[PDB]
């Protein structure tokens, strides 16, 4: 074999050879020494050199590289830069380097879906009260009625001096989460800060477990401004089980759209601060972490009660057999309602697809294997057996600096 | 720099310290992680024993008296004129404990410190290893009440070939493959189970059929040898509520014992060191049974309980699951075989951690082979972040001998 990363799978007995990661300009965590894979958080001439990498990109993936078209934009981006410090991406170059910065996430179970995003291009977008407009456009294809598509609104890339254009919510769609008096919390308990943050800036709170949040929207060196998503915008599905019939009494529900807002997209050096992008979800995102998780919603126990389980020893498994059925009861009631939705075992097999064409594409595709796996049923999924290569390529969605 | 690690239900963090001590490299580089990944002179030798004799002195709070200058003497004089040296016993001990706790595929570290210590280095011959082998099995198992041990063999020498167990356990069942593709029994064990009757043993033609060990002493053709059927204690496999479930005529052995791999104390590699502890449930229920490419009965076990098997989104495989793990603990409960589930394993791991983070600033842990293979997110360690890193005296696996 070669001297590249040998990549195992244990189910199938099968071998590849990762040969994409001699693309990676960025390090990660890990060294010789140790690996630090499971963490969950890991300009001059520098720029003209990203930018012409992914100039070329853009010239290989229409198959025009070493055209007189390719060495004239390369040349195009270095005087620009060259006079002004900076320099400004074509409609289709931004299309492409989205799709591509999608494409390279390592943590994302649904990229068999990368070539269809529909990108909107945001950055003619000068008020906060504009970016509200946008993002409610947004939410309404992307949520389509409950037939969801994928889809990123990109506004102005961060410039010299010139302050960022934020979104302080961490997702478009987020639950409340009050902090009570005795130290407890109502609602969501990872959304107590932005909850905070939101009544310090004007918001008159609720006091249910599934109020929905307004959005603080941040416009160049002027302080977040808040917005109100209108109730009609915002897509729920109330959570019933296919044969508990008490379950709907819990009065549990989700929304339809995961949208994530606080993420970089960074595309050959330039940097997009506000860039919210939107998916569908994978049911264990919802009936796993977000319901069962102690850190969350916390429900494991409720159910297990209802169900009538032995919840005061480990080995009876109640754990697992709660967690269960609060899965089927999201994808029953997904399914339902006509709102779109995959179990883990179907994004799993589509995920398997994906790294087979990436592996013909691109010779490899990077993948943080404590991401990809599922938090309930792991070693049932074929990505358990699969063995996978971490690394940053860019285009890249990264975390950044909450805002405040 | 000092890796931060937190865990995200708590919200704490902690430092690694104690990875700055280890010496030998993981696949990992700047460039790429490679942690999912199963598989990756005289003076270099001297400096290996020392550093153990080091870390064995301080452990008996002796460190600088006559005793270690003495020992280090020892050492040295018989490296400087041999090439190598021995071990006394009760290096041997705290060594083999070491590469216990150093370990960091292992959920079950807690238990470290109790560990039976066999010392075989007297043994000439593959008769005299399954004797060896007999009386680990014997102490291990217990009538089930099962105690962790290891024997430890004699040492690789520069002159010669190695003891070795060529079996991966001491009990494994028999993988008969047949002319039509599919495997009879373990799907893990066809080559094993090829190369003994390739050796001389009649096969069963069940699904579990107990292997033969073959065994080897140096330069020698390695040696047949049924373990005696009242030495090997077995679990027969039923579910508390549903009455079917015992029908499907499954079972497994009580003792999971590792038989191939090195063990490396001070520089010293003992290439046959065979070690036991407990099984955590998901190891059987989860893996051995419901893995697609081991005795795979998922749907079988769907079908019995009437699921919907024709669509992924029933759950299905996770409701099966679920059950055939039910059963493991159940059946093992019943029988008084020990046996740990693995939200008790992975709570009494999170215990450890602490324990270790204050005795030696922080402990190595292999995240994908620590989170259980069901209800990972169920469990705490799922939320910890974990540094990985490979320490001495460590466990390490080897060629195999064919
Ligand atoms: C089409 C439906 C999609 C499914 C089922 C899907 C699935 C997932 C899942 C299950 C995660 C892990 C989430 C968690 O543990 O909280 C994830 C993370 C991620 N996904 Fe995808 N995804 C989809 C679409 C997208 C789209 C359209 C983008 C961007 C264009 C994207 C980029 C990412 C990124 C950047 C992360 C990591 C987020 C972080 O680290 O905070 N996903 N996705
Ligand atoms: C006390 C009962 C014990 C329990 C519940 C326990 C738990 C486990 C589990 C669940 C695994 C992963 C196994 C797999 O995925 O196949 C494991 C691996 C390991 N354990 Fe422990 N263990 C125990 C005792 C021991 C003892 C006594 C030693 C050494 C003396 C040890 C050393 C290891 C090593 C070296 C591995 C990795 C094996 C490999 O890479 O193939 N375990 N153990
Ligand atoms: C600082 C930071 C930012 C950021 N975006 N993500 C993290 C990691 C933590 C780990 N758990 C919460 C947070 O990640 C949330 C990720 C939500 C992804 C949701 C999503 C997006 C698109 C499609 C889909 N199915 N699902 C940390
Ligand atoms: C080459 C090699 C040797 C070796 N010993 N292990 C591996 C890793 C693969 C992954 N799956 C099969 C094999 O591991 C077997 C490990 C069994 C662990 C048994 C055990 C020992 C002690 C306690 C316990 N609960 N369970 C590979
Ligand atoms: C410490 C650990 O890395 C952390 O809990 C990770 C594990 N795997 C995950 N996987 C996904 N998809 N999402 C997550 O938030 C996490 N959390
Ligand atoms: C490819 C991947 O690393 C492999 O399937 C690992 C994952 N985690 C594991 N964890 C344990 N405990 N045992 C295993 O065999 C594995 N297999
Ligand atoms: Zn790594």
């Amino acid at each position: 074999g070669p001297k590249f990363p040998r990549v195992k799978n244990w189910e199938l007995g099968s071998i590849t050879y990762d040969t994409l990661c001699a693309q990676s300009q960025q390090d990660g965590p890990c060294t010789p020494r140790r690996c630090l894979g499971s963490l969950v958080l890991p300009p001059a001439e520098q720029l003209l050199s990203q930018a012409r990498d992914f100039i070329n990109q853009y010239y290989s993936s229409i198959k025009r590289s070493g055209s007189q078209a390719h060495e004239e934009r390369l040349q195009e981006v270095e005087a620009e830069v060259a006079s002004t410090g900076t320099y400004h991406l074509r409609e289709s170059e931004l299309v492409f380097g989205a799709k591509q910065a999608w494409r390279n996430a390592p943590r994302c179970v649904g990229r068999i879906q990368w070539g269809k995003l529909q990108v909107f291009d945001a950055r003619d977008c000068s008020s906060a009260q504009e970016m509200f407009t946008y993002i409610c456009n947004h939410i309404k294809y992307a949520t389509n009625r409950g037939n969801l598509r994928s889809a990123i609104t990109v506004f102005p890339q961060r410039a010299p001096g010139r302050g960022d254009f934020r979104i302080w919510n961490s997702q478009l769609v987020r639950y409340a989460g009050y902090r009570q008096q005795d130290g407890s919390v109502r609602g969501d308990p990872a959304n107590v800060e932005i909850t905070e943050l939101c009544i310090q800036h004007g918001w008159t709170p609720g006091n249910g477990r599934f109020d929905v949040l307004p959005l603080l929207l941040q416009a160049p060196d002027e302080a977040p401004e808040l917005f109100v998503l209108p109730p009609e915008l915002v897509l729920e599905v109330p959570l019933e089980h296919p044969t508990l019939e008490w379950f709907a009494a819990l009065g549990l529900r989700w929304y339809a759209l995961p949208a994530v807002s606080n993420m970089l997209l960074e595309i050959g050096g330039l940097e997009f601060s506000a860039a919210p992008f939107s998916g569908w979800y994978m049911s264990t995102e919802i009936g796993t972490r977000n319901l069962c998780d102690p850190h969350r919603y916390n429900i494991l126990e409720d159910v297990a009660v209802c169900m009538d389980l032995d919840t005061r020893t480990t080995s009876s498994l109640w754990k697992d057999k709660a967690a269960v059925e609060i899965n089927l009861a999201v994808l029953h009631s997904f399914q339902l309602a006509k709102v779109t939705i995959v179990d883990h075992h179907a994004a799993t097999v589509s995920f398997m697809k994906h790294l087979d064409n990436e592996q013909k594409a691109r010779g490899g595709c990077p993948a943080d294997w404590a991401w990809i796996v599922p938090p309930i049923s792991g070693s049932l999924t074929p990505v358990f057996h699969q063995e996978m290569v971490n690394y940053i390529l860019s285009p890249a969605f990264r975390y950044q600096p909450d805002p405040w």
